[PDB]
RNA sequence: GGCAGAUCUGAGCCUGGGAGCUCUCUGCC
């Protein structure tokens, strides 16, 4: 899974 | 025991730009 944080996408798990 | 939302990060930090450390509020079966 995917999250937007502070100018960018990060991935955490799927 | 399992899937997913918040968002100008809802938010601390780094042995950072990493399927990283972390941290809060909630749903569904």
């Amino acid at each position: 899974r995917v999250r937007t944080r502070k100018g960018r996408r990060i991935r955490i798990x799927p």
